[PDB]
């Protein structure tokens, strides 16, 4: 089929197999649907010591990711990839992420990964080997791995193949399974009723009223069907 | 010092190897600042295939969580952890995670962790197990593991000892390491000017004008200072 080319560059290359060597994306890996390499700065060091951090100017009590190494690493992935990788930089400045944003980032046959430690890299940096900054959300982390293998999870349901909802806008519908009753709670009787318009139509509304309760931000985004008008309007009703 | 338990739900408990054994959050559980133990539902089962997967009630074409085994292993946790802990279940349906979110949770000696894998999990589950839910962001995963992890590494910063900005309501800085040109690009003057006070109101400006540009509805959520409004305007006006 159509598979996908991730490079990645990290301290902490280990960390994807996480993703490489489990679940669905682990399946994705071994069907040659996906495929993540990864350089490590510290490989592209010449010192003793392997030094791939360094003072900021100005001072301030963080440090940043050495320059050459990090600048060396995205070279050569730039080069093992080819032509037409984007270069995506994970950090909690860049272009926010939500499923619109995984659709276009997944259009990419080949992208490449930025992962910073510490206190981030040097902005010149940016403007030169970065062609578009993400972010997961609006919270710290340690580093940019988690958000990269957030990104390469969410991108790869997009590939074929590697799957076996919320497209509509909405909050999902509440789930039920085995057994029928439990803490004596049951199951809502129209599931069972076996009339697959009944269940579509209480599902549906109850995405609606979740979404209106629990996201209703989510709902000024959207242009409601007739249907979905009519769905509301009795829940918010009945919640009444 | 005051350290963290974190248990954890997952049919993939080794991908919890990727902040256990690298980085900060690795150093965390060295020096026992950080303890994460997991639960794996598939433990928890008594047929021959170890089966934890199971299908909804009125149709649908994708998997649920099987009950049995994931309450089973809710519950061993629950009593592993003693009194106090609360229980998080990472899903698109719950509380969107941001960094004052993250401040919350880790003011919480003792959490749980449910990581839910296919289409969710049994709602009834989510009405009695659950404290809060919660979501890393408006984007789908193929399970709920990564964000448990984002979570985990998250609040690890707040555990006194971890760590060796953004607090202000703002983008960071642009920073700058060696060299001091690089492709022709060279380090803004006034960072080697040694003027701390020249230094901090530039830094404090840059903010400002990033916050602005790449996220204005940041700027609304704050009531800026006398020298923040005085700093952004001129960064306003210089944008012309
Ligand atoms: N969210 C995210 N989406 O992508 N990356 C994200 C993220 O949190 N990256 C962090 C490593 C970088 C970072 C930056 C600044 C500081 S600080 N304020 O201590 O100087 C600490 C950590
Ligand atoms: N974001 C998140 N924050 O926490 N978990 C997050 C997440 O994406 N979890 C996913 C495993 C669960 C899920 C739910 C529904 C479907 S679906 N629409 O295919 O039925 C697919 C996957």
């Amino acid at each position: 089929g159509s598979h996908m080319w991730i490079g990645v560059i990290s301290l902490f290359p280990e960390m994807f197999k996480a993703i490489t060597e489990f679940g669905v994306t682990g399946r994705a890996v071994k069907h040659n649907l996906l495929k993540v390499e990864c350089w490590n700065p510290r490989d592209f060091t010449f010192d003793k010591h392997k030094t791939v951090d360094d003072r900021p100017y100005g001072g301030g009590p963080g440090m940043l990711m050495m320059v050459q190494p990090l600048r060396d690493a995205i070279h050569t992935a730039k080069a093992a990839a080819g032509e037409g990788a984007k270069v995506i930089y994970l950090s909690p400045q860049g272009r926010k992420l939500d499923q619109g944003g995984v659709t276009e980032l997944a259009q990419n046959q080949k992208l490449i990964l930025v992962c910073g430690r510490y206190e981030g890299i040097d902005e010149r940096l940016i403007q030169t080997e970065i062609d578009e900054e993400w972010s997961i959300g609006d919270y710290v982390l340690t580093g940019g791995e988690l958000p990269a293998m957030t990104l390469i999870d969410a991108v790869a349901r997009f590939i074929p193949g590697v799957l076996g909802s919320f497209a509509d806008g909405l909050l999902d519908c509440p789930h039920y399974t085995r057994p029928e009753v439990l803490e004596g709670l049951t199951v809502p009787p129209v599931l069972m009723s076996g009339h697959h318009e009944e269940i579509r139509k209480w599902r549906l509304k109850q995405s609606l009223q979740r979404t209106w309760l629990r996201r209703p931000e989510l709902l000024e985004g959207l242009a409601l069907t007739d249907e979905q008008r009519k769905l509301l309007k009795e829940a918010q009703a009945e919640h009444n």
